[PDB]
C-alpha cells in the first residue's frame, strides 16, 4: 500500500505517525488526512503531566482517552507522551521540590501508566532532562534538584508499572553527534544499560531549523545509540521550511538503521503546527500534499533507481519527446510555456528546488494562474506561492500543490508549440515527464 | 528627505500614498507606519457610494471625514474614491435605472464633491467602466444602461461640482498596452479630450498578479495616455508576492513619465491588504519593511549611481576589501559565512532574488539563525523565511528583514576568516558592502 506514509513505512517494518490534537478531531479535513496517512499516534498535549494529574493525587484521562480512542478505532498504535518532565507541570507540581517532588514524580508515573497499562507501544518516560548550555550536563529543574538519580528512578518505576511498554528517553538537539548534549544522553543510556537500568529506546525529537540544523552525521548518532542495545525513534519530526531533501535525508537515515522503529512528524497540517510560522510539516493549510510529502513517500518506497538532475536539467515528456520550453526564451511574466525539441538553452533548463519550485533563469517560477482544468502554465517571478510549487510523482507526473492537477500538454498535442496547461491527472504520456 | 517613501517621492514632485481604513486608525502600529511613510491618502471604502449616501438624498460623511481629517492633519493630500461605480452601490441605487438613476448619479456626485469641494486633490469620478471579456467595450451595468454618455455626464457634473479637483477615470487591467480593455479606455479618453469632455487624469489601479502580470509596456501605456494631455496616476498598486524588481519597475515607470503624479499602494501592511494571501504590500504584518520597500525607496531616490549586478555576483566588504565567502565552498546547512580574498568561485557568487534572498549554489540562502546581535549569518536551504530575506540599502549596508539588523564583520575584522554576524546597523565600514 505504498501510496500512504504509514503503509509505505510498513514495507520496511516501520511505522509513520503524527501528533494528534484532540481539539481538532472534529475537523473532518484534519481526521481524513490523519487517519489515511499514519499508523502511529502521539497525543500532542493530552497525556502530559498537567493534563493527566490536574491536582495532586487526582488523575484525569478524558483528554488523553479521546486521542487514544480515536487512534485505536482507526488502527493506530500509540506512543505515550510524556511521564516525567520539567515543562508543562501543573501548578501544584511546580511548587514541589526534594523528596516530596520525587514521590509525586513516582506517584504520577504509576497513575498514568496504570490507566494505560498494556495499551501503549512506547512511553516517553523522561523528557528533555539535559541542558542546552553546551556542556552536555543535566538541565537544572526541580526534578534534577531531587537528585541525579531521578531519571533512573523514573525508568525503574515505569518498568514495574507496565512491563509491556517500551521505555524511551526523549529529547531534542541530540541528533548532531558533535553536540555535547547528544554525547551526554549517550553516556547516560550507556550507563543505564551497563547497570541494568530499564530503558528500551531513545527518542530523537528531530525539531530541525536553521538554529539547530539537520546534519548527515545523524545516521551515525542513530547507529551509536542502536549499538548500545536500545531502539531509536524519530518522535517529533518537523523541519523549518520543510526542505524536500532534508525530509528525505532524515527518512533514509532511519531506514538505514535496523533499530529505528519509525518516524513521527509533530503535526498533520502546517496550520496545526506548534510552529506554523516555520511551515515545517508535510501538509499545508488546505490539506494538500507538499513537495516534501512526495520526497518522504518516495524515500520510504526505496527512492528512485537513478539520481535526479543535480542543478539544472530538462523536463522531457514521454508522449512527445520534447522538452518543457519557454517560448522564445522569453523572461516576461505571464508567458505560457510550451513543448519543443530539446537542446542546450537556459529557457529549457528547469531546476527543482527543495521548496518544490521549477525555476528557470534562476528567479522565474513555473506558475499556474488558476486551479481548474485548462489553466495555462506560465512563468512568473518566484514568490513561494502554492501555485508555484509542484510534486514529482514516482509515476513521472508533475502535480500542482495548490491545484492538485497535472502538467498537461493541450489536446495531447506532441508537435512543437504545444502549450502546457493544468488538467485532471491521468496516466497519459502527455502528463509524464523524464528528468535529464 | 529620502528615508521615507513619501519624502523620496516628493524629491521629484511626486507623492507616495496608501489606502487608509478608518477602523485601523486606532491601531498605533498602523498609524505609526502610515503617517511616517505616505504623503497621500485614499479612503479604502469610506468615500464610496454606499458609505456616503446610505439613502438617496441623505449623506453620511462621518467615516469619510475621519480619514480625510487624519490625512490633512498628518500632512497628506487626498484622492477621492469614488463617485460613480457599478460596485458597492447602496441597496436603493442597485435597483434604480434609466433616467432616475442618471439623476441619482448626478445628485450623488454633487453631494459628495460639494461636501469635499476644494479639499480633494484627485477624484476617481468613474471607476471600472470597461469589461474584461476582451471586446474592449463598456461593462454592462445599471449605469451603462442609462446611456453610453453616462461617463461623459459624470465628468461634466464633477467639473461643475469642484473645478479645483483633478478628475480621473480609474480602472484595472488597463496597464498592459496590448489589451483591448486598455485600448478601449485609451480611445474613450482620446475622444473625450478632442470633444472637450472635462477629464484631467487616468488612474491605473495596477493590481498585478499571475492572472494579470506586470509588463514593461506599462510605461508605454502611461506615456501614451500622458501624450493625450492627461495626467496619470498609479492608484491601487499591489504586487502578488511583492517582487522587488516589479515594485522597482513600476516605480521607475512613473519616474520616467513627467505626467505621472505619484504612486499609491493599496494598503499599509500585508495583513491589512484586501488580498493578504498574496502578501502584495511593502510592510509585513509585524510592521517590518519588506525587501520591496527598499527597492522602491532606492528607486525613488534615483537608484544606485552604478547599475546593480544581475544575479550571481560578489559581495565585498568596504572596510576589508574582502568578499562574502562560504568556507571551503561547503554546502552544509548551518555553515557560517566569512570574509575572504575575492576570487571567481561559486562559494562567492551571490544572487539577490525578487523575494529578497541572497542565494548561493542555486538553492542555498543567506540565513540568520536568530534576531539578536551576534546571531550567526550562515547558509541554509531556501524556503522563503524572513530570516532569509534582506534589504539592500543605498548606503551599502545589508539589513535582515526579520531582525532589522545589518550584516556585520565580527569585531570589525578585515582578515580572511573573519566571521559574519547580525548587529545593530552602525554605518561602520564592516557593515558596508559593494555588489559587483
Ligand atoms: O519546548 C521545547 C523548546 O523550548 C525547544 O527549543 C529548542 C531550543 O534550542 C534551539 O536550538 C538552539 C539554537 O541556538 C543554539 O545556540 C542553541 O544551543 C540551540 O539549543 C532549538 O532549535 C529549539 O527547538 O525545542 C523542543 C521543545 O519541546
Ligand atoms: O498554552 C499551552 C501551549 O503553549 C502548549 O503548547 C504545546 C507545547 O508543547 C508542544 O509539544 C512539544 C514540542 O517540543 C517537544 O520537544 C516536546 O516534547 C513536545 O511536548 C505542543 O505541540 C504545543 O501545543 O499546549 C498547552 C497550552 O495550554
Ligand atoms: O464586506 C465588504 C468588503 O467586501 C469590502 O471590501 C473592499 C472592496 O473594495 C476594495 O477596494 C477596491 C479594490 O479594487 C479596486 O478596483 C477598487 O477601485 C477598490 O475600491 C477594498 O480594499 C476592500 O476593503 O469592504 C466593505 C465591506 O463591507
Ligand atoms: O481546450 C482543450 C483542452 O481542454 C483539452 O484538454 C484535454 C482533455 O482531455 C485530456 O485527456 C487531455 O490530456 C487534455 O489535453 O485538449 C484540447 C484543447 O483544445
Ligand atoms: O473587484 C475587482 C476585482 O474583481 C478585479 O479582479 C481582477 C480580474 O481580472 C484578473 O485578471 C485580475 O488579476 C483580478 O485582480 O480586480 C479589481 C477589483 O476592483
Ligand atoms: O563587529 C561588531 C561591531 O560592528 C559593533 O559595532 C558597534 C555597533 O553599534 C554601535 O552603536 C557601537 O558604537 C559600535 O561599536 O560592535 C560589536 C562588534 O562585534
Ligand atoms: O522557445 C523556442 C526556442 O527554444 C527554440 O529554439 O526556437 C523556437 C522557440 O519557440
Ligand atoms: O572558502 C575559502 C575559499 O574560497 C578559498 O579559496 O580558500 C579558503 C577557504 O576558506
Amino acid at each position: 500500500a505504498e501510496s500512504t506514509l504509514g503503509a509505505a513505512a510498513a514495507q520496511s517494518g516501520r511505522y509513520f505517525g503524527t501528533a494528534i490534537a484532540s481539539g481538532k478531531l472534529g475537523d473532518s479535513a484534519y481526521t481524513t488526512i490523519a487517519s489515511r496517512e499514519f499508523n502511529m499516534v502521539t497525543a500532542e498535549n493530552e497525556m502530559k503531566i498537567d493534563a493527566t494529574e490536574p491536582q495532586r493525587g487526582q488523575f484525569n484521562f478524558s483528554a488523553g482517552d479521546r486521542v487514544y480512542n480515536w487512534a485505536v478505532q482507526n488502527g493506530k498504535q500509540v506512543r505515550g507522551h510524556t511521564l516525567a518532565w520539567h515543562s508543562q507541570q501543573p501548578g501544584w507540581m511546580q511548587s514541589l521540590s526534594g523528596s516530596t517532588l520525587r514521590q509525586a514524580m513516582i506517584d504520577h508515573i504509576n497513575g498514568v501508566m496504570g490507566h494505560y497499562k498494556g495499551k501503549i507501544a512506547q512511553w516517553d518516560v523522561v523528557n528533555e532532562a539535559f541542558s542546552d548550555d553546551g556542556s552536555g550536563g543535566r538541565r537544572d529543574s526541580n526534578l534534577q534538584r531531587t537528585g541525579n538519580d531521578w531519571i533512573e528512578v523514573a525508568f525503574r518505576t515505569a518498568r514495574a508499572a507496565d512491563p509491556a511498554a517500551k521505555l524511551c528517553y526523549n529529547d531534542y538537539n541530540i541528533e548532531n553527534w558533535t553536540w555535547a548534549k547528544t554525547q551526554g544522553v549517550y553516556n547516560m543510556v550507556r550507563d543505564f544499560k551497563q547497570r541494568g537500568v530499564p530503558i528500551d529506546c531513545v527518542g530523537f525529537q528531530s525539531h530541525f531549523n536553521s538554529g539547530s540544523p539537520y546534519n548527515s552525521n545523524f545516521r551515525t548518532t542513530l547507529q551509536n545509540f542502536a549499538a548500545l542495545g536500545v531502539d531509536v525513534a524519530i518522535t517529533e519530526l518537523d523541519i523549518q521550511g520543510a526542505s524536500s531533501s532534508t525530509y528525505a535525508a532524515v527518512t533514509n537515515d532511519c531506514l538505514a538503521v535496523s533499530r529505528c522503529l519509525g518516524i513521527t512528524v509533530w503535526g498533520v497540517r502546517d496550520t496545526d503546527s506548534w510552529r506554523s510560522g516555520d511551515t515545517p510539516l508535510l501538509f499545508n493549510g488546505d490539506g494538500s500534499k507538499k513537495a516534501a510529502y512526495t520526497a518522504v513517500l518516495n524515500a520510504l518506497n526505496g527512492g528512485s533507481s537513478t539520481p535526479p538532475p543535480s542543478g539544472g536539467g530538462q523536463i522531457k515528456g514521454v508522449g512527445s519527446g520534447r522538452c518543457l520550453d519557454v517560448p522564445n526564451a522569453s523572461t516576461t511574466d505571464g508567458t505560457q510555456v510550451q513543448l519543443y525539441d530539446c537542446h542546450s538553452a537556459t529557457n529549457q533548463q528547469w531546476t527543482y528546488t527543495d521548496a518544490g519550485e521549477l525555476r528557470v533563469y534562476g528567479d522565474k517560477c513555473l506558475d499556474a494562474a488558476g486551479t481548474g482544468n485548462g489553466t495555462k502554465v506560465q512563468i512568473y517571478s518566484c514568490w513561494g506561492g502554492d501555485n508555484q510549487k509542484w510534486r514529482l510523482n514516482s509515476d513521472g507526473s508533475i502535480v500542482g500543490v495548490q491545484s492538485g492537477l497535472c502538467l498537461d500538454a493541450v489536446g495531447g498535442g506532441t508537435a512543437n508549440g504545444t502549450l502546457i496547461q493544468l488538467y485532471s491527472c491521468s496516466n497519459g504520456s502527455n502528463q509524464r515527464w523524464t528528468r535529464t
